[PDB]
């Protein structure tokens, strides 16, 4: 509702200054790098500061996606089979086209194959924010297609990306894991209605696999889908945690993020975007692919039968918001670095500069459409 | 004001029989001598898990026993205008005669002259709810005039302790620590209803100092000291703070500190505490020194009208209210481990069988001359 977007777009611009003329050499190189380890005995772990970050705000806001997912799916749409016919096609077009598109000049190279899933990301804040500044010409059907869109384009993506291509970890990992789980399913058969509990079980599975990369940022997607929902009693646990977790996400857990993982060298940039086949794939994978493959299959889901096109929208509505829907941002830095990590850091920050520059011109040529 | 303290009674014996068992003493005893480890590259971290959870638990204790200090010192008990002179008097009481007693003996030996504040340590929730248990006609001065008087006791003995014979930590924890206390008094003052900030800002200024325990405990007190309590718009954050935080201390934070640092071994233990000097200076100043003392400068603070008695007393409560008063427990069982640190087993281990004995007896002696 509110533009909260500012915030970041500060936020990000800082960044980009900070690391420039001056600065850079005594922090933010020497800085966001510097190794840390925890050892209990025989245990022992070694990370970068940068990752512990990371994992920290990933796991804090995916725990609010699942719970937005659990209130979303069992009150309002997404509550049929045909309910949700719409948003699931969408995301299904959402999750091939510009795919495809990416990998068509890029999949020779496994270095760079490798990171198939960066365009697929979309972001949440930077779209919201976006429709904010406009005068009540922003009907709620837009807003609640753009949110259950993207959620579920970053759910599928995430979920992909965990099942396959993830290293092997501990058994000793999973042996604690797969009882914490049964552990919470135990607890929520026979009710708690108490947070605490199920917050403290959750920082229990996510110190469990803190080992690993995507799976902590899961385990608070795996917390939220389980805590307690049902309207009893005048109170319910989900929406009061929901109220109570919105306004820091939006103002400390988005920020203080981009502030770190964004912001590149800038310095020896030549052939703008190189023409290579890494940034040309982000580029052209958020920008031609995202717009065109969800129009395109919606289109298909509004045929006779099928979907129908939700209430007070039309197709133009949908296309402009397909157009918005190519955003990825601080969601898709954050896709990128996982996916390319323990990799010299000049794949990393052609990525990063491949989506800034999608990134915007995607934001201002959909908001060049919005008639004004 | 419910019953409780069955929790604490169990977990206690619970580790005594975990440790003084055949065969697990080999795994309890190994468990908490693990060694931690935490780096940046620099100002790095050693110390013993024990050390770790005991700082965590005493920070969370005192946080809530600061606010309820900040409650009841502007609207409660305290209030103003040097009314409250008999549980200040009764505290003066138990800082001199239960410490003259404890160190009659030791003041000759120089190893054992540190711990001179174990006996007037206080505990708060076994006394609480050992009163409880005869739930049937107790007046209330009684609970309030004990609650009052051991937290007293417990804030200027840990004061003492922290301000006197310590360690001097380096110019940049200092530093950080004369920032954060300067941002929380500057927030108190412009306004803030946000318990989330306070709480952040504490969290900072206890892993600032967390290289003594100390001090990572004055942290929690400094924090409920300075969170905002005076009502407007029919709400108050300190208030509704006690209420969150008063489950979870009395059913997960104190058992589990009481299994932690109770589990003593008694293997060829010979003469009760050997008739030495620590031991037995521990017995005296628990069970003869406090309440002889409380009783004593009661009758003083009476005397030369300095005090009124309040309703419902008539002296006669007094002496059992101090007998039940002079147990340490747990607050005594922390204070030993805090000033025995780096030490040979055998003084901690003669510390806390002294403390049990003394704290048993002195309960049994309670619960006796109430008239059954
Ligand atoms: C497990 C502990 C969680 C229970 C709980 O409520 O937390 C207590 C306690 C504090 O919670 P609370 O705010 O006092 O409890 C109020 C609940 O809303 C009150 O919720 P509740 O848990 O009392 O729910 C009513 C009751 C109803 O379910 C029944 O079993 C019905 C039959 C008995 C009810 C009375 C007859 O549910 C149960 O107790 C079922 C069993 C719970 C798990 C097994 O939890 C802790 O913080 C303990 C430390 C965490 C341990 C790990
Ligand atoms: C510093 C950030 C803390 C501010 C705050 O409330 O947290 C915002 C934000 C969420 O708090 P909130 O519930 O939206 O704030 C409203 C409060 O209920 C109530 O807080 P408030 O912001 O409405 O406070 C009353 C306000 C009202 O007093 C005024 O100064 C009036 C301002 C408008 C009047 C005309 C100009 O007073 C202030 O402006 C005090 C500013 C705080 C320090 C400067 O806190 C965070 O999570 C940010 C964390 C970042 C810091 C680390
Ligand atoms: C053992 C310790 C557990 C005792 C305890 O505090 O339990 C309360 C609480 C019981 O839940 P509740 O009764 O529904 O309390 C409602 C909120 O406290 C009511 O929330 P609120 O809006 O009144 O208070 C502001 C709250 C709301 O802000 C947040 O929750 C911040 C979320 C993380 C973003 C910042 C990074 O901020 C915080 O939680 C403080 C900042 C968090 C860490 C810095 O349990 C926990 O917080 C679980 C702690 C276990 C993890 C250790």
């Amino acid at each position: 509702d509110a533009s909260g977007g500012i915030i970041l777009i500060i936020a990000a611009i800082l960044a980009m200054i900070m690391a420039n003329s001056g600065a850079t050499s005594g922090w933010y190189h020497d800085f966001l790098e510097t190794p840390v380890q925890l050892r209990v005995g025989s245990l022992e772990i070694n990370k970068n500061m940068l990752l512990w970050i990371n994992d920290a705000l990933m796991a804090v806001f995916f725990l609010l996606v699942g719970l937005e997912v659990k209130r979303e799916l069992m009150q309002g749409s997404l509550a049929s089979l045909r309910q949700a016919a719409f948003p699931v096609i969408a995301a299904i077009g959402g999750m091939i086209v510009p795919t495809l598109l990416y990998l068509a000049f890029n999949y020779a190279d496994p270095i760079t194959r490798e990171g198939w899933a960066i365009p697929a990301a979309t972001d949440i804040a930077f779209a919201l924010g976006v429709l904010a500044l406009l005068g009540s010409r922003v009907p709620l059907a837009l807003k609640i297609f753009l949110m259950a869109l993207a959620i579920i384009d970053d759910l599928g993506a995430i979920i992909i990306i965990a099942l396959f291509y993830t290293n092997d970890l501990s058994m000793a990992s999973l042996g604690v894991a797969a009882v914490a789980i049964a552990v919470l399913a135990v607890l929520n058969l026979c009710g708690a209605r108490r947070t605490g509990v199920y917050i403290l079980v959750g920082v229990v599975l996510w110190t469990a696999v803190l080992k690993s990369g995507v799976h902590a940022t899961l385990a608070g997607v795996i917390v939220g889908f389980f805590i307690p929902l049902k309207e009893k009693h005048g109170r319910s646990p989900a929406k009061r945690l929901e109220h109570v977790l919105h306004p820091w996400v939006a103002y400390l857990i988005l920020p203080l993020f981009a502030f770190a993982n964004a912001g590149v060298s800038l310095g020896g940039v030549t052939l703008d975007g190189l023409t290579s086949i890494l940034p040309l794939g982000i580029i052209a994978g958020m920008l031609i692919g995202k717009p065109l493959g969800i129009s395109l299959f919606c289109w298909l889901a509004l045929r006779l039968k099928l979907a129908h096109l939700p209430e007070g929208t039309t197709y133009q509505q949908i296309m402009v918001v397909g157009i918005l829907c190519g955003i990825g941002f601080t969601m898709s830095i954050f896709i990128a670095s996982l996916a390319f990590g323990s990799v010299d850091p000049e794949l990393i920050n052609w990525a990063k500069l491949g989506i800034l520059v999608g990134s915007i011109s995607s934001a201002v040529i959909g908001y060049s459409w919005l008639r004004v």
